[PDB]
């Protein structure tokens, strides 16, 4: 059936952490990207209408990880969706900075069966230096990139506008210098599950 229903069907896959590791897997994915872990488990539940998939409730430690999640029958996917690591709002310095802008980039750049990236931000902060860096990273490629501008419950009716507009006149700077990929924008709201049909068929329209 519809997009909603192979996304409930949704299932963990396997985490990651270096390059050549990533799984050799046939199907399209989904890159989920954001300054927050928290907003990116929060959305991928949501949008999979699940309350234990995306490891909500697991403390940061020491390390960071990609995880993949079959979308359709675990046994016989069609999709999967690829959490990359919150990059939050400062880089932590340290020999695992440079691992992971190398990793970022060529996944980013050279991934073949990724289709697409969502990019997770604040409605309230929109586009952050490192959301930028995600965005220049897949310049090269041509594929789109769909902003969800996040909590967006916290913002009155005409800030939320503002929101848009403000975030859509960025997206045209990109353009207008050459950026190749297509790049669209929405409110969303997992708290109030605003934005979440809009969310579906994107994401229908990526993968099939
Ligand atoms: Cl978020
Ligand atoms: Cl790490
Ligand atoms: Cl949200």
């Amino acid at each position: 059936g519809s997009m909603a229903f192979l996304l409930h069907q949704a299932r963990f896959f396997t985490t990651v952490n270096h390059l050549r590791d990533l799984p050799p897997t046939v199907q399209p994915e989904i890159a989920f990207a954001g300054r927050s872990n928290a907003g990116k488990s929060t959305a991928i539940n949501v949008l999979c209408n699940q309350k234990r998939l995306a490891f909500a409730s697991k403390t940061p430690g020491r390390t960071q990880h990609i995880n993949y999640f079959s979308v359709g029958p675990a046994a016989e996917p069609v999709a999967h969706l690829v959490d990359l690591p919150g990059y939050g709002y400062a880089e932590v310095p340290g020999a695992a900075k440079a691992h992971w802008e190398q990793l970022l980039s060529s996944y980013l750049q050279t991934r073949p069966q990724l289709c697409g990236m969502i990019l997770m931000m604040d409605a309230r902060r929109p586009l952050t230096e490192l959301d930028r860096r995600m965005i220049e990273w897949f310049a090269p490629t041509g594929k789109p990139i769909h902003s969800l501008l996040t909590k967006c419950d916290k913002l009155t009716r005409q800030e939320s506008i503002n929101a848009l507009r403000a975030t859509q006149k960025s997206l045209d700077a990109y353009r207008d210098a050459g950026y190749a990929g297509k790049l669209t924008v929405q409110l969303f709201s997992a708290l109030k599950r605003t934005g979440l049909d809009d969310a579906h068929a994107l994401i229908e329209s990526w993968l099939r």
